[PDB]
């Protein structure tokens, strides 16, 4: 019978991105919750996800709105016999605590979840970063073993699984990061090589060093700079999956100089983009529980970047795109 | 009596546009055909735009590259009897000495009603750049909304008229007025001058407002970069040429958007002409014979006159004062 108040607090974009995002960008903000009305039901965030996408998508957005995002969350209260109280759901319901929904974009956590993976994995190995991640690469680039995978941003979510699904398709791995110690965590998890793409004397030495044969394929996650030089390294009718491009994010309206023109011609290049939503139903669903299989008999390991506390959401998006992040950036509620 | 050969050499590296400074002439005698040798006498000279690429790779002071239609004056070799017409990469020169291993003869069809230097452009190197790159690399089946830069160029005027022939909607770019004038009499369903038009992005869009299902890319640069946002989901790309930036390749203009490619999730494919080898090449050039008898590829040639002129036919190519193939008769 009583009836107790829940406050919902949201972070919402203060000022559009000039450069690298900083705090006062952000401003908290709380609302009170309406009641639930049937066919409705009250989230609670048990897990908030911070993805480099944000930089970008954050500019269609209307200053003094919710921050876009997707978050693994408890049904605290139910009218909708679909998502009964208790239930754990997966919800683009953005930076925000608490959510009331009426079941639309609910999305279900994988059945048969095991106790000993935490619940965060959902939002990354075994979640949208591992899924770009194995299409980009079981299809995009269209490994079938032997190959030489070059995967930029290697000690990232996206970059992470990449390498290893390369690995347990008989692959050979190079990865690229910005610091010793993801280099060092990348050689543990696997790669065949991987250097510090900051402290490299030369770029071009280092990935030739890495593979003088040159790539199949390059799973790209960084664009800008990088990507031109890799260019030179491809063998010819190599693939080029193009993922994401987060060095030029802060400087979208001044692109630094393109790729060479010689380099895609003479080597009958083949350059791809692609965005991990493509792929849904069956084999949405497959890659799921081939992710989650490959976690448990350890061909995935994982790590998680993990920021507590939903008042440090910005600061922990921030830092993930200053590269402080080693795994999948998390922050729990 | 002696032959004296005349050879156009690279005098320098190009810096940025060539110039006619850039190129020496050379006359030497030449000496007595080995066993197995055989004189050519060029009779058209074909300049391209890869050679403004390709120069970089020269040592100063060599000859410059390229191909001709030549004729057999003296032979030593059975294969290539005296009266023979042959194709030869003997680069920019009047005469030339072969063993025979690289020449390549004609079509052994060849109508008298076109002209020998055909073997130079549409049923040459660049028709097969286009049959390949519009039919292979864009692959269209029919349907489609091809877009094509340097439209009235040896290429582009090719990619037009194939697309045309095979059901689609073609939009050409071109940067002078004479040549959108010649592309919609050839066939083409829009052309724009893009040297001219107020917008770029607004000529793209008012040819085709759905979008572009194939982007045949001859030039590159900035062009490319514009045409990106508007081609349709899943779109393709067929990198043929970036000779927008042939004379700034160490200074490269800003990128293309990540944004778009991710987005709608475009293929880019860069090809080369030589991929294509053997019984499916001849045949192309069959179809690419057959389709200019019966019409369906109409053909000009900017013929330039003279050797000594063939630098200044070169220069000029690069520059746009070329409609159709630019080709040099000796
Ligand atoms: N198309 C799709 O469907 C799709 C889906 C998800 C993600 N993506 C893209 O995939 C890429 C990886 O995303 P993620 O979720 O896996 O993020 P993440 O890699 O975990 O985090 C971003 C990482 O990027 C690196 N970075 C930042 N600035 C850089 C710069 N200037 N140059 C090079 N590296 C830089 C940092 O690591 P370092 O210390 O190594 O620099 C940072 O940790 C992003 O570009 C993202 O947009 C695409
Ligand atoms: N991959 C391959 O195998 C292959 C083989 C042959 C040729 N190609 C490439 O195909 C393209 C066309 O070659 P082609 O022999 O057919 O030459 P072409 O088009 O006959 O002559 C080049 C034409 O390019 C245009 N142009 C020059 N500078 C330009 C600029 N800054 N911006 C826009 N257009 C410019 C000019 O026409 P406008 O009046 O329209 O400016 C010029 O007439 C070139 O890029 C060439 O490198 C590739």
């Amino acid at each position: 019978s009583p009836e107790f108040m829940v406050k919902a607090k949201s972070w919402t974009l203060k000022k559009h991105f000039q450069g690298k995002p900083t705090q006062s960008d952000f401003e908290l903000k709380t609302v009170e919750l309406p009641p639930l009305k049937n066919g409705e039901v009250l989230l609670e965030a048990l897990f908030l996800s911070v993805d480099p996408y944000m930089r970008i998508a954050s500019k269609r957005l209307k200053e003094g709105a919710v921050m876009m995002g997707q978050q693994v969350a408890r049904v605290v209260e139910s009218k909708n016999s679909a998502f009964p109280a208790g239930s754990i759901v997966l919800a683009q319901s953005g930076w925000t605590t608490h959510f009331i929904s009426d079941g639309k974009g609910l999305e279900k956590l994988l059945t048969e979840w095991p106790d000993k993976l935490p619940l965060s994995l959902a939002l990354g190995t075994i979640g949208m970063p591992g899924l770009t991640a194995y299409f980009g690469l079981l299809e995009v680039c269209g490994v079938k073993g032997g190959e030489t995978v070059l995967v930029s941003a290697a000690a990232g979510a996206v970059g992470s699984v990449v390498g290893q699904i390369a690995k347990l398709k008989g692959c050979k791995v190079v990865g690229a990061a910005g610091s010793d110690e993801k280099i060092a965590y990348l050689k543990q998890i696997g790669f065949d090589a991987a250097f510090n793409y900051k402290t490299v004397n030369s770029l071009e030495e280092a990935l030739k060093k890495a593979s003088p044969d040159g790539y199949d394929c390059y799973f790209d996650n960084v664009g800008g700079e990088f990507l031109n030089t890799v260019l030179s390294q491809m063998k010819d009718f190599g693939k080029i999956a193009i993922c994401g491009a987060i060095s030029v994010y802060n400087r979208m309206d001044q692109l630094p100089p393109g790729p060479s023109p010689e380099s895609i011609i003479y080597k009958q290049l083949r350059i791809e983009g692609f965005i991990v939503y493509r792929w849904q139903g069956d084999v949405r669903e497959k890659a799921l529980r081939d992710l989650m299989k490959w976690v448990l008999e350890g061909k995935i390991q994982y790590h998680e970047h993990v920021t507590k506390g939903f008042e440090n959401m910005p600061a922990a998006f921030i830092e993930m795109l200053n590269g402080a992040n080693l795994g999948k950036a998390v922050v729990t509620a």
